[PDB]
DNA sequence: AATCCAGATTAATCTAATCTAATCC
DNA sequence: GGATTAGATTAGATTAATCTGGATT
DNA sequence: AATCCAGATTAATCTAATCTAATCC
DNA sequence: GGATTAGATTAGATTAATCTGGATT
């Protein structure tokens, strides 16, 4: 049960899935449907998505 | 290609930073350090600084 | 560039706060509400709390 | 009781690693994986890197 | 092999060393010994001494 | 004002010939300028262009 | 329509991992 | 100079608070 | 007294870092 | 408006011409 490590690869896959849906609409369940990465949980993604949204809000939009 | 969008909040931080250094004397590295915005680059600040100087010269 | 100094008095107020909450349930925000010390941030307390927990964990006085 | 001695060799290895990441953004964990030296811990590298930053920052 | 950057602090030490020596006794090697800055080279201060002399000439 | 210099095909060609004639040891700004003999062109025009030229070749050479 | 509510998401906050400054030897 | 300790930072986890779609009234 | 010569000094000139303007989306 | 490329500016580095103190002739 170890901590997720958001590598550039995994983050890339997350980014791709979020763009498919729209950063405004993306939710953890539908991000994971697309990512197809087993062992990755909804909370895992939710926490990353919030961190992602904070980052994009400063640089624009979102 | 994630463009920066200069929202009211981020432009305002830029205005405070540039005004602390002086409009004509402000350089991107110093503006970037004062703003302390993760992900923001020299080229972001420099491109926005150029349009800001045009806009200020028309006044 | 200011760094917090956990003086003996400050650390004792922190311990008084943590014992009032229970070291199990204690979290930085509630600790700061009790301590009533301006200038301390939640990050200052969370760093100190983690060192305190590391120490207590070896001696077994915490989960 | 064994202290690490930063021989010229080893320091050069460390400088090479640090230059490969960037002095400002280098951290002990990345330095160690580049250096690939068994025997060296994070703390050995972090102590050396503190002293190294002191020296370089006085010079800019 | 790092370029030197002349900070406010390092430059302050330079001016005090120049002023103490008197321009000129203020030459690089002796300015360097006064500053006693690890890694600062004779050439670092010789180059800075040159631009400073130009700077003083313009008042 | 002074006009910004624009490195046209013809002006760049003359700089390239000068560089190649001198070699890299002697291809410093003042000598490139003497060979090019174009009125109003300055050291800093050449030095600026020389720095971009050297980056451009290091890329080519790898 | 209007309400209930379990589940989902999201903001707020926590905390482990790791870093870096301060201090020690 | 190098080790150790104390406090700061970052990324990811957990908790608390909202939200909403679907069932019910 | 005068010359030699390493080890400097110093002006001239170069060059990397960083900048701003021009131009492209 | 924001990104990218080309040419400009600046600070620091390097080179080249000159100078000098201590030894020597």
């Amino acid at each position: 049960k170890p901590r997720v490590v958001w590598s550039v690869e995994l983050h890339q896959q997350f980014v791709a899935a979020v763009n498919q849906l729209g950063v405004e609409k993306a939710v953890p369940k539908k991000i994971l449907e697309l990512m197809n990465v087993p062992g990755l949980t909804r909370e895992n993604v939710a926490s990353h998505l919030q961190k992602y949204r904070i980052y994009l809000r400063r640089l624009g939009g979102v």
